């Protein structure tokens, strides 16, 4: 893949922004200035072969990064990123991990290290299929694991519930590895929203399959538990961008 | 009112972001570096009180700022900020002025020059109601302008049909002083999209009133015209945030 380009402007251009335009009325700002914050991304992976890293890595740039979260707002998504987002509202209904610091500074981003300086490659990165499993998910594992960590209350998790390849959960899935497992006492109850895209064959369903392994997995850890299907404000938001589709007959 | 802290770095972030990765395959790149562009627009307003601003003080910025539009997908919106934005979708399916370079840094920002050093107040701002109208629409006055004049094709116009204290349109709103008398030959149709608020008493409706006043002179300008009163997408966008309306009932 193709890295971004001034990943240095645009991380601390983003962060300036966030720092003093964006979800003021959400989420806090973190202590830590946005050059301090770039130095602890950086090292994780820098100077380094590319698929030289772990679990580990990430992990001071994520303990300065942290913000603590709004309760009852977290959300999680698997499968299902534009309808989630859409949905949240930036931060209005729900925040997801692109709402936080950490995700809004290096959504959409491409980045690796190289031994050789000046530490990162510019020109290409790993097809990363190429590193091993816990080195492609050193980064978003550790950023799962940490925005986790610091949910509260009820958390929410979106998940496709179309997709006849992929389970909509699956213990290897991000959040399957790295999310649930590190939900805290703090959190009271997992809430899933399964999305059955407009015009498409049902796979999953709640209380079934993938999603009643999940049940059990939640309720294992003492989190209550609730699932539903296309919820009326899912449904007009889908309907919204294909009005004429069956699921939307109006009365 | 107090004035947004570190307006240059915030605009020069914004700017730094919007460049590398924001609306890459739906609006073209301004070629103004963001640092140039950040003196234009600091040169249009410090050293001079905020009162004795008029349209022609951003003409030079918006000059260098402004970036062809698509066709036919031109949006211009009164009263309706939040609904006109959603449906428009970042660009996806419409473009408002907030998602042109010169909108999208400035967008919700406070700023305001005085005759004394550093030429402009960081602390600090006059309430603008005192000055002129021409000195408080200096700004969004000329950015409408600008904007309007790049127009071509089909230009959508979506207005509050339901404010019994406000015309859908008048003479004196920004459309009506800085949009409709700047739309050049190029636009060939202005299509109305009167939005009627989900449970309030409508107010305005095509072919009546000032809908009437607006299609008498969109025509005696030789454009096409036509109006319709919350079109589907648009009613379904209005459900997703009170599913329980009236006007959302399902079959």
């Amino acid at each position: 893949i193709v890295p971004t380009r001034e990943l240095e402007n645009v991380f601390l251009g983003r962060c300036k922004d966030y720092e003093i335009t964006r979800y003021l009325d959400i989420l806090p700002r973190v202590r830590s200035d946005c050059s301090a914050l770039w130095k602890d991304f950086f090292k994780a992976f820098s100077f380094k072969n590319p698929c030289d890293l772990d679990l580990g890595s990430y992990k001071d740039f994520f303990t300065s990064a942290q913000q603590q979260l709004p309760k009852n707002k977290v959300m999680f998504w698997s499968g299902v990123y534009d309808e989630a987002h859409d949905y949240a509202n930036t931060g209005r209904k729900y925040i997801t991990l692109e709402d936080t610091l950490p995700g809004y500074m290096l959504n959409s981003l491409v980045w690796c290290g190289q031994r050789a300086n000046p530490g990162f490659n510019e020109k290409v990165c790993p097809d990363f299929k190429t590193c091993p499993v816990q080195a492609r998910e050193s980064f978003w594992g550790m950023a799962s694991s940490s925005y986790a960590h610091s949910a509260e209350g009820e958390v929410t998790y979106m998940v496709d519930g179309s997709n006849p390849k992929v389970p909509a959960y699956r213990p290897d899935s991000f959040f399957g590895k790295y999310a649930l497992p590190n939900l805290t006492n703090k959190v009271t109850r997992v809430k899933v929203i399964v999305l059955h895209r407009l015009g498409e064959k049902i796979i999953e369903k709640c209380g079934a399959g993938s999603l009643l392994d999940l049940e059990k997995l939640v309720k294992a850890k003492h989190f209550a538990f609730d699932c539903v299907e296309n919820p009326r404000a899912v449904l007009f938001l889908l309907c919204s961008d294909n009005p004429n589709a069956r699921e939307c007959r109006l009365a």
